[PDB]
């Protein structure tokens, strides 16, 4: 029930709820959309979801870097549904991450984090990721646009 | 003045960040010339060239958040030498016009906390590391 799979075009609909679903836990706010956007890229662009049942995905995207043949992957967002946690979904879903990056010879993941989400920190460290590089603390900026 | 990037520049884009990576001991690998002309030949990233003394590197991924892409800023660099007379900030004033040609919804740039220059430079110039309180964070793992 709670296989991971590649989405489809026609899976778009869980797709969004359950990125509703995490912004409602976070209390951020949703654009309209989020359903036929998903779907677009699904079909066109050089990105993927994984779905787990549907109770937790892994969103991706693969962009061109100078410094490997494959492109860099970032899991932009990765949610399991709360009731659903610590039973290895999580685990599951980025261990199908770099399988399928490693089909497309990606030659980095990147996620980016909150340091207040103490959880999925710990998650990510303790399945071989890290912030620190060349001795430094990696952060992040953004313009909202 | 500041020039968006043909492939004919693609040594001229690798020189610089060749020479970004020797400067920050970090490493260099095989084909950068090649792999710029490829990557500046196609349409979801841009180089944009300060003469020969400095560049920015964007890409342009999806988001379900906006019609538009969201633009990273995955290299940024000025030579030694012409630092500090102003081309950083017409480097980043023209990735924001570029990606605004875009619609994108979003710039992202990661940054070592250690750089502190570089990260007083971006939040001169209208980004921010924190959202609802927090820092923001890049983890990775090299594959
Ligand atoms: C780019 C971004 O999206 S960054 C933000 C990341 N997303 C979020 O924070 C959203 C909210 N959180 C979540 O959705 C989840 O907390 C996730 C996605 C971070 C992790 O998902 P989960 O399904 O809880 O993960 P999983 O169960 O595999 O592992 C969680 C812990 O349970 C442990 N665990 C696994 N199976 C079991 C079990 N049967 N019994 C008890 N503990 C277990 C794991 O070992 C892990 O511990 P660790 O973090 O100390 O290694
Ligand atoms: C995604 C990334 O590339 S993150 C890493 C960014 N790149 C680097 O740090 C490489 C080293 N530095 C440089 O190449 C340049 O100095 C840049 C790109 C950071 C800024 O370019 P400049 O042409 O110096 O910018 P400009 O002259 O418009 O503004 C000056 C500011 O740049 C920053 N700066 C100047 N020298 C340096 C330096 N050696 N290292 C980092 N930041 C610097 C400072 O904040 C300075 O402001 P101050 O007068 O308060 O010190």
């Amino acid at each position: 029930t709670n296989e991971i799979r590649v989405a489809e075009v026609a899976d778009a609909g869980v797709v969004a709820k359950l990125l509703r679903d995490f912004n409602t836990e976070f209390d951020t706010p949703v654009p309209e959309g989020l359903e036929e956007r998903f779907a677009q890229i699904i079909a066109h662009d050089d990105a993927f979801v994984l779905l787990a049942g549907d109770i937790g995905f892994a969103y991706v995207t693969l962009r061109p870097s100078p410094y490997y043949d494959g492109p860099v992957a970032m899991l932009d967002e990765l949610y399991v549904a709360p009731a659903h946690r610590n039973r290895g979904v999580g685990t599951a879903l980025l261990q199908r991450v770099f399988e399928e990056i490693r089909k497309h010879s990606a030659g980095e993941l990147q996620i980016n984090v909150d340091e207040v989400d103490t959880d999925a920190r710990r998650f990510y460290e303790r399945h071989g990721l890290t912030n620190i590089e060349q001795g430094s603390r990696m952060l992040l900026y953004i313009r909202e646009l």
